[PDB]
RNA sequence: UUAAGUUAUUAAGGGCGCACGGUGGAUGCCUUGGCACUAGAAGCCGAUGAAGGACGUUACUAACGACGAUAUGCUUUGGG
């Protein structure tokens, strides 16, 4: 997903964060009254908000060095 | 039959020999860990926040390892 991430411009990428954090909250909230059945998504979507911040985190690196 | 005489039999328990069990962890065999050295690098980090820790992080989580709210991991260049 690397790599389709480096396309999304600067501001989706703050509106998918934003949206992978409300989509796991509502997970962790289904696993607690107990109902959910498909764990295998808490990992998935952890994992997506991480990458979304290392690309963040990577044009606000390169773009300081252009400047 | 009566006298006189001699010598037998018992094992409550014990002793010795033998057979068969239990307890215990010596002995033999073994190695996951150690000990003494040789050759070649290197030795000491820190206010750009150290050494050492405390708390946390896995779907289910007590301890040790790994990691730090991007947490039982993220990106990239090579290998496979």
């Amino acid at each position: 997903k690397a790599k389709e991430i480096r396309d999304l411009t600067t501001s989706e990428i703050e509106e998918q964060i934003k949206s992978s954090k409300e989509e796991l909250f509502n997970l962790r909230f289904q696993l607690a009254t107990g109902q959910l059945e498909e764990t295998a998504r808490i990992r998935t979507v952890r994992k997506t908000i991480a990458r979304l911040k290392t690309v963040a985190r990577e044009r606000e690196i390169e773009q300081s060095k252009a400047n």
